[PDB]
């Protein structure tokens, strides 16, 4: 299984590592119709979001995604630096697949 | 995809932007029948509303619904401060569709 | 619809509206059968309870109960100002509706 | 209803109060297969417990066990004094049937 | 009927104790199809992992992966000390069956 959030990345297609090391600078959060989503920026502008739950999202990935959701409105409200973020680039802005904090 | 609030704000009728740029000044949160709600306000007077959840709502809204409460309370206990909001003008007080948080 | 907490009492019967301006002085909560609820009191010798969720009433009124009670845990670890607190004059101690928070 | 843990514990077979007036001095979780549990430390060296949910426990208690649990964590990770707990005392560890919390 | 993490620990087999007496050093979230996990590490480059659930993992036993998850969570962002980790040493990385958290 992998150890880390690169190896964790590289097993699928369509998705490229950032490194950020750096807060989140701004988060968004819509209830509106076919838009219920999150979206964070950094400082630097890179824009990301966590995707709406289509019928391409099973069960057990409509769970993780409420995590993620979850994940990153605390990590924005303490101020937390992520490392890196895995994401998916065939989609704009970039959906994030995996988050990564170091200290 | 938006890639902010204002322009996922832009694709719903009767919505309207609002640029508040401080702390929720106070919280309301409801479980009386019908009126199962949250409401707040900023020191400017400006008072909204997370409409309850009903008959129009599917699961992917109703719980989007359930997550912008919780957004809520936490940013009006932490004091986080709030850039804009999506409102639906078309409802008394104003209903929030989506907020952005800024820093 | 209600605009705060006053107007949202007076649409119920026989409600009434308490005026702390003051933190919760003790949090209690109980898992025992048919008694599991939440209990707070304040330093005035205020106390209140959330009501046990019974069967007839529906779901949506189940969900906001338990919100009910993760607000109430969650201001009293925070040491959050509570304002009003609507509630149901019929029960002992008196059943809550709807609270506010403002400093 | 009871107004406080001490009324309330009374009502219940083999239960006890401990009164602690102390924070808790460690948490343990478990999610191994018939021990999905929490157990909690004090100084002085009392150790409590949140029950199982076995396929006995009713619709209510599934869900307020789980309240519980979320309750010892935060409880314990923000250091909150915990005043005394009531324990069904057939059980080792005395398992938790209510908490209170204050100041 | 354990009264510590490593009398729960003993009661499998693939399971051993590791004593850390640290605070998380990263951690790492991934909502990706069939790597829905949280993958931990401590400063002397330790690893480990929530499984990713299954049939397996009958309702109940997804619950406590559920809460294990958010308890890690809120560990790295509070930086609180975990003490012990009861891990299944059959997987790689390790994967967390309890963890113990003393100040
Ligand atoms: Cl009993």
């Amino acid at each position: 299984t992998p150890q880390n959030i690169t190896d964790l990345c590289a097993e699928y297609h369509n998705t490229q590592i950032h490194t950020l090391n750096d807060k989140i600078f701004s988060y968004t959060e819509s209830l509106a119709d076919k838009r219920e989503m999150a979206i964070i920026t950094f400082k630097n502008g890179a824009t990301f979001q966590v995707e709406v739950p289509g019928s391409q999202h099973i069960d057990s990935q409509k769970k993780a995604i409420e995590r993620m959701k979850d994940t990153l409105r605390i990590a924005y409200l303490t101020e937390a630096k992520v490392e890196k973020l895995c994401v998916w680039n065939n989609k704009t802005p970039h959906a994030i697949a995996a988050i990564s904090m170091a200290n």
